[PDB]
C-alpha cells in the first residue's frame, strides 16, 4: 500500500517526506502519468508504474479487494535496506517488489527540482 | 500484534500453526501465567509475558490506545530471520523486540505435548 512505499522511500533517502518530495513530479510520478519521461527520477516513476501494471494481470492479484494502492504487505526498513517479507502472499510480494525497486531507484537519480509540479502539457 | 507474534514464529519453525501448537501450553503459553514454568518452552513464555509487563512501564506505551496485543508493528521474515523495522516507534520496536526473542526461543527448546493443555492446578 501508498504508506508502505512511503516508508520504503524515507528508508532509502532519511531526510526526504516523498509524499511531499515525489508526488508531481515530472509525466510519470503521482497517479498515472504518459508520455516520455522528462528524467531519470520520471523515468524510475514510469518503471514502478509499468510493475504497477504487470502486478494487475496476475491471477493472484485479480482474486484479491485491495488495489496496489490500499494493499498491505509486510516489509522491514534496517540499516536503511529493504526488505520483502516471506509472508507476503503472491500478489502482495509481487507489490512490495515493485516499491522495493522504485525506492532504491529514487535514491539514485539526480532530483531536479524544476520538473516539481511539471505541467502536464509536456506529457 | 498477535498476528505478527503468530508470523515470527512461523519464520523460526516452518511446520507449525503457532496458535494451535502453543497456545495453552504449561503455566505461561497463552493468556495470562503464573506458578513455576513446568519446563523451558514454558520459560520461554514466561519471559515473554516479563517483556510484555516492561513494555507496559514505557511512557511511549502509555499514549497509545492499543495493548501489546493489537499494537501493530512492521517486521519482515527472510531466510527464516527476523527483523523488527526501523519504522516502528518507540512501543511497537519494544514489543517487535520481545516477540522476536520469544520466537527464537521457542524454535530452539524441546517441545513436551504432555503440557500442552496443562491442567492450572500445577500453576
Ligand atoms: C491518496 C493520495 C496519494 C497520492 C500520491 C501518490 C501518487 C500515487 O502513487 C502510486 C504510484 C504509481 O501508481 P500509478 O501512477 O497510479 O500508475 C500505476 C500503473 N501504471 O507511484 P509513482 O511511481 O507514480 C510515484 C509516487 C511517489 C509519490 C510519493 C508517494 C509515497
Ligand atoms: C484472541 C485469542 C488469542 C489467544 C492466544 C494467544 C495467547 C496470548 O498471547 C500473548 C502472550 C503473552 O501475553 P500475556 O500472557 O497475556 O501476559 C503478558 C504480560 N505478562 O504470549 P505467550 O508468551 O503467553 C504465548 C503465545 C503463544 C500462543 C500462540 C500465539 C501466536
Ligand atoms: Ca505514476
Ligand atoms: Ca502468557
Amino acid at each position: 500500500a501508498l504508506w508502505q512505499f512511503n516508508g520504503m522511500i524515507k528508508c532509502k533517502i532519511p531526510s526526504s517526506e516523498p509524499l511531499l518530495d515525489f508526488n508531481n513530479y515530472g509525466c510519470y510520478c503521482g497517479l498515472g502519468g504518459s508520455g516520455t519521461p522528462v528524467d531519470d527520477l520520471d523515468r524510475c516513476c514510469q518503471t514502478h508504474d509499468n510493475c504497477y501494471k504487470q502486478a494487475k494481470k496476475l491471477d493472484s492479484c485479480k482474486v484479491l479487494v485491495d488495489n496496489p494502492y490500499t494493499n498491505n504487505y509486510s516489509y522491514s526498513c534496517s540499516n536503511n535496506e529493504i526488505t520483502c517479507s516471506s509472508e507476503n502472499n503472491a500478489c502482495e510480494a509481487f507489490i512490495c517488489n515493485c516499491d522495493r525497486n522504485a525506492a532504491i531507484c529514487f535514491s539514485k537519480v539526480p532530483y531536479n527540482k524544476e520538473h516539481k509540479n511539471l505541467d502536464k502539457k509536456n506529457c
